[PDB]
């Protein structure tokens, strides 16, 4: 099956299979393996990855989408001697992960969110992007081919396609999102739209 | 099984199925969803998905290739009140696409175009290129991790490597493919190598 | 099967089957095609597509893994008339191949390395990143999304987020891996989680 437990390992004693909404659609051709709960009217689309094996869940939140070949992985969150390294563990109110993407949010084609990372809700995480190490508020927007690593990205904000933001110098002064910006209701439109293909989708199944 | 119908949603009354060219080989691996045209000769490797369900075709002509973990997709083309997003459709020789990929095109490993685009024929677009919102002639190169965006690409340029092409301006200065540009004579090679290989695969099936 | 032979070409006239050692683990979603040779205790991770159907070896070394998303391919390094195109085919220690990967190497999720290309020892290829007709060097980091192309990757160097290298002279002045460097230490961890996620995988297959 293309939804799976993870492995026994030094740092994983017990096997964790996702908790997924019933809502919720998984293609066949995409892999779901480990801790990870996926929400209400999730769609994930063929050929992406969300791999949960190195200790501590990844949550996907409710009409959130994971388009097709996006990757979610996390790096090590519990040593060999059963200690929580918490550099590589994000909190989001009051509880751990190695990656959290809230709700409303698009994981848009062949973008990337590899833990530690928290992807706050109605944000757009445009076509390969890459968010690494870092925040990302509410209401944001990656254009495509940007990247943030090792940043908190400042509620309302975005980044121009293919900016690569490493300082927190640089994120502090990106550009605020307004109406008249051209991806100001992108991701309205993309969550629309795929709560509607999770729903049709599932009446193939 | 990997080639399928795409859902029916508030946007899509009648569910499409791919209409492949019998010459064309798709591996088992790959995903082809929806209103898609296949040409002759073409070749689609593992991991690429081409996914055409949110409105109005994706085609891909002949003797083009399709080649790994590349993805196809478009924006809405058709709203839920039935009336056609005219922003999100090309025209090619008077019929509407969502994406036309032209004759002897080749998608190289990890790129990506999404609709609404158009890619002219013997075009290259390089590995871990991207395409969004734009036409691009015939006769051009677009270099490794490239990206056009909302921009006409006059034909017989070049996009140099990494470069993100944001605005009309940039690219009518685009620089000429000349006989002794090291990426010339690479489409005609590639384009000759995988209509060989779609036979040779063609013959393992 | 997602092991399978590469087709008969003109440039092929046998197929060859993977070599794959008994204490490797390819995921079945995974596609591993052709003239392949995987060492020991290597995780290929779910989408990566290791292709090898037009001539000459892709190696990858003992200890190596090659995650999620990740493609290696080659450039043709035999023409229609058997005659070896060397410019296609790199040396290592007195053997010819389309891509060597060496021992302790990880292909960091979404990367893609492309023959000709040679990536030595112990050298982390990160997120994204992109190696095509390029030799790395031992002890080197390509950070997220870097690219190295057409260019030798002296040994102990990093290439920063980002940054796209297309010149031997930029190559040459590229930075040094120092102990306080942010991702010294990362290529060893990575390479000691997936040799004991490839044995926790194996014994759930
Ligand atoms: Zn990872
Ligand atoms: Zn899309
Ligand atoms: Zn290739």
């Amino acid at each position: 099956s293309n939804i799976r437990e993870n492995p026994v390992t030094p740092a994983n004693p017990e096997p964790s299979a996702p908790v997924i909404d019933p809502t919720a659609y998984i293609d066949p051709q995409a892999s779901v393996i480990g801790e990870v709960t996926i929400g209400a009217n999730v769609m994930v689309s063929p050929m992406a990855s969300i791999r949960s094996d190195e200790g501590m869940p990844i949550f996907v939140g409710d009409r959130s989408n994971v388009q097709d070949g996006v990757v979610l992985h996390a790096l090590e969150t519990i040593n060999e001697e059963g200690e929580p390294i918490e550099d590589n563990i994000v909190e989001v109110d009051g509880k751990e992960y190695a990656v959290y993407i809230g709700n409303n949010v698009s994981l848009a084609h062949q973008s990337q969110v590899h833990g530690p990372a928290a992807v706050g809700d109605d944000t757009f995480i445009g076509m390969q992007a890459f968010v690494f190490k870092s925040k990302v508020g509410n209401n944001c927007v990656l254009e495509p081919r940007s990247a943030a690593i090792g940043v908190t990205i400042p509620d309302g904000r975005y980044i121009p396609a293919g900016m690569v933001v490493t300082s927190q110098a640089e994120a502090d002064k990106l550009p605020e999102v307004t109406d008249d910006y051209a991806y100001s209701h992108t991701n309205e439109a993309v969550v629309y739209v795929n709560v509607h293909l999770a729903e049709g989708y599932k009446e193939t199944s």
